[PDB]
C-alpha cells in the first residue's frame, strides 16, 4: 500500500527491483507520495542486456511484415487504453488530461508513421551496370538500441524512440523518466500484450548511473535522447567515445515575432496558448516574443489574455496548465524571475505567489510576461523549462531575423503576419530550418529523426558489389 | 516528277530508299505537292532491323546516367531548334504554328519526364525474407521495339515514342506518317547530334506493307501504334498473333458536358477551340460535347464563336482554324456532315461552303456545328476527326453520364462546372477516371501513365508512366538461398 | 445417414440450394461420399449478384482503417481455428496435415500482404472469383481479401469438389464482425462460370489452374468486356550442376517434385541433371522409395491420395504412354497398395527418365506424383530446353557456384528463376492486383 | 628562363600571388622543379571570400537548369580537352597517361552524376519542403595523395546552388588550373569559384572563418580528425571522408589467374598511393600455395615513367613518401616478417633520380605488425593467411578504420557469409575496388549536405 514500488521490465516478466538507491514519485499537485522508482543495479542492466542480445537475432530474422503486425496491434491497443494512459500522465506528472490525450494521440501518430516504414525497408539494385557486373544494397539493423528522457514527455518520447527502432529490427532498452515511469510500465505492458517477443523490449530505471552505464556499454550501438542542451552533449560526448552513434535534441528555444499587420485575437490566443501551455515545461514552446514596430501596443490585451488562465490540478474540470514537475522547479523559475527582475526586466505579470485552491501544497506557478527583456539577460539565455514568457521589443524586422540568428540553439521559430512576402522574407533570412507561419510549433512531433532519417539512424547500410565471370 | 525527296534513317545515318513506290506530300493550305516519301522496301528495313539488333547490346549496356544525358542534350537541341521544328509542322500537318509549338512543347515535357526514370530502372531487394533467403528485381531490356505514328503529330508521338523506349535500354525502329515525315526527320538528326549512337534509332516508311512487315517481322520485340480503331486493333493482331507485345491508343471521342453553373464565354471559347483546333484532326479531340439543362439556350453563342475563328492557312498570322491534310480528309468530312444531315441533326453552322482568299486550293472546311444530336444519330457513332462541333440535347446530369457512358470508346472525358459536387457526382458515375473540370481536353501528365481500357484502347499496358517503363521492359525476380551448412 | 449438404453463402445468411444437381463428393482417402454441392440455379446467383450490389456502396463508403482492422480480425480468427481449417482440408482433399497448415499459414501471408493496403489511391465494383481443385483455401484468400479491402464486394465460386474449407473460412470472416451481404458464395459447374462471364453485373474475375480453361475464361471475359487476371499454370523446370550439393538437392527435388502428390499448381516436376548430375539418379530414387504414402491424417505420411479416381485414372495412362513411347520408369507408383485405404486414389512416387522434349509426358501438364528427368552435358543445352517451354512460369537451378547461377538467370527466359532452391514465390500479383481491382 | 609560377583564381580572373612564401613543385620522375605554387596572403584570402560571397547571390538566383546547362558544357569541354588534362596529371604527379585518362573519365564521370540533381534540389496547414542552399563551400585536398577530388567536390557544390573556394593540393596544382580554366571557358560566372593556394595556414584560415558554411577533406585519418574537429569547433558541418585499409580476402576456389591479376593491378596500382588500394590481402586455406604466382605477377609489372610507353606504375609524389615507405618496410623486416619480393633497389633506366619504389610483397604479418597498423600509401602488399574463413572476418573487423573490402571466391554461399559478417559497408565480390567513387560515408547524402530543407509550416489565409 504505502509507497508502491515500480517495478522492472526485462526479457517477458516485471520483475521487481532489488537495489538499495530508491527515489519517491510526488504527486506534483499535492507532493504526496504515489510511489517509488527504484535505481536499477548493475546485475539488472547486464541482465536486461543480455536478454536484448538473445532477443537480437530470432526479432532480426523475423520479416518486417510480421514485425510491422506486432506494432499495429500495438497501436490498437493503445487506441483502446487511450483514457488510462491519459489518467497516467494526469496523476504523475500533474498535465490535464487534454494534454495527455494529446500527447498519447501524437503518439499514436508517430506509432502509425513508423509502421508506414514496410516499404522504405527494401534495397535498391543495379544489374549489370558494366560488363558482367551486377549491384544491390542492404538495410539490416545496428543492434541494440537504447533511449533516455529525463523529465519531458512521459509517453510521445518512448513512442518515437521504441517503435522506430522496432521496425527496423532492433532491440531497444528505454530509461524512462525517473519521475513519470508508470506511463512507460502501462506501454510495456500493453506492448507484451500485443504478442512482441519477450526480451525484444527492455526497462531499466536508474540516475545519472544508469545513464553512464549505458554509454560505456559497448553492447550499445545506438542512443537517443531529448532535453537540456547540457544533458544533451554530455549523452552525446559520451557516446562518440565509445563509438556508438548518438542522436541528441538539445534546444528548443523558440522565438516568436509579431508584426504590427496581424490578427490581433487570434495572434494572442495561440501566444497563450503555447508559452504558458503544459506550464511551459514541454521543450517545444514559443517562450521568447519579438514585437516589431506597433506590435509593442499589445503587450497590455497580452496581459489581459495571460490573466484568463485557470490555474488547477489536472484532473479538475476546467483546468488550463498543471503544476510544475517538481517543488526544485518551481524555486529554480523563481530564481530566474528574481534575477530577471534584478537585472532591469518589468514583470508584467507575476505568478510566483499563486495559491490553487484545495491544492496549495503543489508546485503551481502562474502565468509569468516579463518585458523590456534584452539578449544579454539571463531570461534570454538561460531556457526557463516553465509559465514564463519573456517579451523583446524591436523597430524593424532585421533586427527580430539579427536576434533569431543569434541564438545559437533553436529549432523552430514562428512568426505571425498576414503579409506572405513578410513571411516569405523572414523564412529565407531566418537560420532556422522549422519556420510557423501563424502557427506556434510546426510539426509538434519530436525531432531534431523520422522517414529516411530514422532508418539511416536505426539501420546500417550494406553495398554487395559482385562481378562474376567463370 | 521526281519532288525533292524525304530523307531516311538507316543504320544510324540518312540514306535514301531503292524503291520505286511513291507517296506525295501535299501542303494541306494549297494541296503543292512540296516532296516525296518511298515505302522502305525488304532490303532497307532488313538493314534497320540489323542495325537496331546491334545497337541494343551496346545500348544496353550504356548506363542509364549516359542515356539520360543523351536525353537532355535532345532536349536542349529541341528547346534551340524548336522555331525550325514548328515551321517543319506547320508546313508539312497545317496546324497552325501556335499548335506545333503546343505540340513541340508537349514532346519537350515528355522526354523531361522520360529524363526522371532513374528510379524506376532500379529494382527491390529484401535480403532475408527468411533464413539465408535473399530476393532480387532486375528489369532487362527487351530488345529492338517499332512505332507507327498517326497523321496528325509528326512530333508528339515521335518524341513518346523515342524517349521511353530509349532510356529503357531498348532500340527503336521508327515508322512515321508519310504524309508528315520531315519534322521526324529533322528531330532524328537533333536526336543524332545530341549523341545518340548510330544504330538506336531507325526510320523506315510504307503504309500498309511495311506495318505488316513490322508486325510479322520476329525480331520486333514490342509495338506501338496510334490511329483509329479498326487500324488499331488489326495492328494489335497481327502482332499478337506473332506473340509480340502492343499497345494501341484509339480513336477516343472525348465528351464534354456543359452544366449551367460555369464559366459560359469561356466554355464556349475552349469548347470551339478544342473541337475546330488543329482543324479538329486531333484524335483526341473533343469533338462531342453534351449541353444540360440551359446549355442548349446558348447555341446562338456556340454559332457566333464558330464564327469568330479566322479560317485561314496556319502559316498566315491570326489563324485560327487550318485545313484538312489531304483532299481524302475533306472528302470524308463533308460525307459524314451529309450523312448527319440525312439522319435528321441540326447543323446550325456548316462550314462545308466556306473558303479561304489566297487559299482556295486547299482542303479548308470552316467551323461546323451539329446540334440536337442523340445517340441514334450515326454521326455520333463514328467520329469526324475534322473540323465539327457536335453537341447533344439532355435535361439532367444522369442523362449525360449515361450517354457518354454509352460511348464504347473514349479515354478522356471533361465537365465544365463550378460545383464541386456535380463534378463529384459526374465522376463517380461515369465510366472514365480521366476527369477534368472547366479543362476541355486534359493535358497530358506523363509524371503517370496514361491508363485506358475501353474500345478506345489496346493491351494491357499503356504508353508512359509506371506503365510505359513496365512495357519497354522485362521484370525477373530471383530468390537466392545460399547456404553450405 | 443423409450425407451433409454444403449451403450457400448469400445475404450474410447460410442458405441451402433449390437445384436438384446435388453433386456428391468423395474423399480421396476412401473414395467414399463425404458431403454433397449443388448446382446454383440462376435465381440463387441472381439474388447472390443481387446482395453484392446493394452491399458494395456501404462496403465501399466504408474507410480503409475498418477494412484493414476486419482483415486482421479475420487473420486473428484463422489462427486460432487454424488446427480445425487444416483439419477439414485433409479429410476434403486428401493431402497431409501438415500440407494443410502450410496452406492456411500462406493463407495469413497473403492476408498480411494484403493488410498493407492502408492507400494507394477506386473499387470497380462487383468481383468475381473462380478457382480449381488445387488449393481450397490458399486460392480464396488470393483473391477475395484484396477486393474485400479495396473496397470491392466479391462473388466466390470455390471449387466443386472442395467448398468445405473456403465455407469455414468465410464463417470465420462473417465472424470478423464483416458487413452482411458483402461475401456471396455460389457453388456450380460449367454452367456456373458461363453465368458469371456472362452476367454484366461482375466486373472482374479471377482464375488459375488449367490452361484450357483459363483461356476459354478470358476469352468471354474480353468478349463481355471484363477484367481477367487468368493466371494460367505452367510447367517447372529444374536444373541440377554437378557441384551442387547432391543431398540438399535430392531432398529439395524429392519435396517439391512430390509434395502435395504433386497436385499444386505449380510443382517442379521436370529435373535436368546436366554434366554429371546424372549419376545421382539411385540416390533420387532411394530418397523417393523413403516416401511414406498414406492417408493425410495418418501419421507418418508425406504425400496424400489424388483429388479424384480420374486423376489416377489419367495418371496411369500418361505414365503407361511415357512409358510405351521408350521413356524407362525408374520407379513405378501406379501399382501401390496403401493398407487400409487400397479403395484410395493414392499414386506412389513416380520417376521417370530418357525422356525427350519432344515425348507426350514433357509436353502434357501430369499435375500428380511423377517426375520427369532430363540428361545434357552443357548447360547451354539446358537453358535452350527450358526456353524451349512455351509456358513456362517458374525454372530453379541448385548450384555452389555463383557464375552458374548468374549465367542461368540473365540467359534464361522464364521471369521468375529461384537459384538453389525450388518453387520461387509460391504466392503469384500483388500492386498489380491493386491495379486489378481498382480503376 | 626561371620556372613558372603558379597563379591564383579569384573573381574570375587568374592573378598571381604577391606572397613571399613560396613552394616548389617537383617531377616525380626527376626531382626537377617544373613550377611553384605560392602561399596564399590573408588578403588574397579574404578578398576570394568576398568574390565567393557577392557571387552567391545570383548564382543561388540561377533556376538549376541553367546551372545542368553549365555542367554539360564543363563536360563537353573536358571530354574535349581530356589529353591535355592527362598529360598535366602524368607530368605532376607522375601517374601512367592511361591511369591519369583513367582518372579524368571517373571524375566527368561524377560530373554527370551530379548533372542528375535536376528534381531533387526542388524538395489548413500548408507544408512546404524548400531546400536552399548553403553559402560558401571549401574543400581541401589531400594531405598525401592527391586523385581526382576536385570533380568531387565543386561541381555539387556549383549545381546544388553554393559558391565554393576549392583548396587544391599545393603539391599537384596545374590539373586544378586548367579545370578552373575549362570551367570559366564554360560560361560559369565569374566568381562562383575561388582557388587558393597554401600550407596548413590555409586550412586554419577555411576552418575558423565565419563566412565557411561547409567544409570537405579527403586523405589521411589524422588530417581528417583534425578539420573535422576545427570545423565542428566553428560550428562547421563538415564530412571528413578520410581514406583506410583494405583488406581482400581469397578463398582456394577462387579463380587462381583472375584473383592474382587484380590483386597485382589493385594493390601495386597507381603505385599504391590511392586511399581505395587493396594493401592488404588474406590467403584463407590453401591460397597460401599461390605466393609464388603472385610474386611472379607482380615481377611482372615494368617500372618507368609515367610517361614513357609501357609503364604499369609512376613513381611517388615526394622522395619523403619513398623513405617513408622504405622505413615502414624496414620495420617489418625487423618485427619478423619476410619479403618475398623487394622493391627498394628498384633503378629506372634513364630515371635513376626519380622517387621509384617497386612492387613488395611482405609475407607472414601479424595484425600487430606496424605494417598492418599503418598506411603505407605505397606499392607494398602485405600477404596474411588463415585456416578458416572466421579468422579472416574476425580480422578484418578488427581492424579501426575500413571503407572497401573484397571476396575472391566462387562459391556463392562463402561469399555470401562474408558479406553478412563482415563489419564493413562496401563489400565486393571478386572485385577489389567495389566503388571508385565519392562514398566514404555523394548522390543524396551530398545533395542533403550541399543544402538545407525549411519546412515551411504556414496558417495563412487571406484575412
Amino acid at each position: 500500500s504505502s509507497v508502491p514500488t515500480v517495478k522492472l521490465f526485462i526479457g517477458g516478466k516485471f520483475v521487481e527491483s532489488k537495489s538499495d538507491k530508491w527515489i519517491d514519485i510526488h504527486n506534483p499537485a499535492t507532493n504526496e507520495v504515489i510511489g517509488r522508482v527504484p535505481q536499477a543495479t548493475k546485475a539488472e542492466m547486464d541482465a536486461a542486456i543480455a536478454s536484448c542480445k538473445r532477443a537480437f537475432p530470432a526479432w532480426a530474422d523475423t520479416s518486417v511484415l510480421s514485425r510491422q503486425q506486432v506494432l499495429l496491434r500495438y497501436q490498437q491497443l493503445i487506441k483502446e487504453n487511450l483514457k488510462e494512459i491519459a489518467k497516467l500522465i494526469t496523476l504523475e506528472q500533474g498535465k490535464t488530461l487534454a494534454d495527455a490525450e494529446g500527447d498519447v494521440f501524437r503518439g499514436l501518430q508517430v506509432v502509425e508513421h513508423a509502421c508506414s516504414v514496410t516499404s522504405l525497408m527494401m534495397g535498391e539494385t543495379m544489374p549489370s551496370i558494366t560488363k558482367d557486373m551486377d549491384l544491390y544494397s542492404y538495410r539490416l539493423p545496428l543492434g541494440v538500441c537504447a533511449g533516455i528522457a529525463p523529465f519531458n514527455f512521459p509517453a510521445m518520447i518512448p513512442l518515437w524512440m521504441f517503435p522506430m527502432a522496432m521496425v527496423c529490427g532492433n532491440t531497444f532498452l528505454m530509461k524512462p523518466s525517473e519521475r513519470v515511469p508508470g506511463a512507460t510500465m502501462l506501454l510495456a505492458k500493453l506492448l507484451q500484450d500485443s504478442g512482441a517477443p519477450d526480451g525484444t523490449l527492455n526497462i531499466i530505471h536508474g540516475q545519472h548511473e544508469a545513464v553512464n552505464f549505458i554509454c560505456d556499454h559497448p553492447d550499445i550501438k545506438a542512443i537517443s535522447f531529448v532535453g537540456s542542451n547540457k544533458a544533451g552533449e554530455y549523452i552525446f560526448e559520451r557516446g562518440s567515445r565509445h563509438g556508438k552513434r548518438v542522436q541528441a535534441n538539445m534546444g528548443a528555444k523558440n522565438h516568436g515575432v509579431v508584426m504590427p499587420d496581424a490578427n490581433k485575437e487570434n495572434t494572442l490566443n495561440q501566444l497563450v496558448g503555447a508559452a504558458f501551455g503544459a506550464a511551459g515545461q514541454r521543450c517545444m514552446a514559443l517562450s521568447t516574443a519579438v514585437l516589431v514596430g506597433e506590435a509593442k501596443k499589445w503587450l497590455p490585451e497580452l496581459v489581459e489574455h495571460a490573466k484568463n488562465l485557470r490555474v488547477n490540478a489536472g484532473d479538475q474540470p476546467g483546468a488550463d496548465l498543471g503544476p510544475l514537475i517538481t517543488p526544485q522547479a518551481k524555486e529554480r523559475v523563481c530564481n530566474l524571475i528574481d534575477s530577471g527582475t534584478k537585472e532591469g526586466a518589468s514583470i508584467l505579470l507575476d505568478g510566483r505567489k499563486i495559491k490553487v485552491k484545495g491544492y496549495e501544497n503543489g508546485n503551481f506557478v502562474g502565468p509569468t510576461i516579463i518585458s523590456n527583456v534584452k539578449p544579454n539577460m539571463t531570461c534570454y539565455k538561460e531556457e526557463i523549462f516553465g509559465p514564463v514568457l519573456v517579451v523583446l521589443e524591436t523597430e524593424t524586422l532585421d533586427e527580430a531575423i539579427q536576434i533569431v540568428n543569434n541564438n545559437p540553439y533553436g529549432n523552430r521559430t514562428a512568426i505571425f503576419t498576414t503579409n506572405g512576402a513578410t513571411a516569405r522574407k523572414y523564412a529565407h533570412l531566418v537560420d532556422v530550418g522549422q519556420v510557423g507561419v501563424n502557427v506556434p510549433i510546426p510539426v509538434p512531433l519530436p525531432m531534431f529523426f523520422y522517414g529516411k532519417q530514422g532508418i539511416q539512424f536505426y539501420t546500417q547500410l550494406k553495398t554487395i558489389t559482385s562481378q562474376w565471370k567463370e
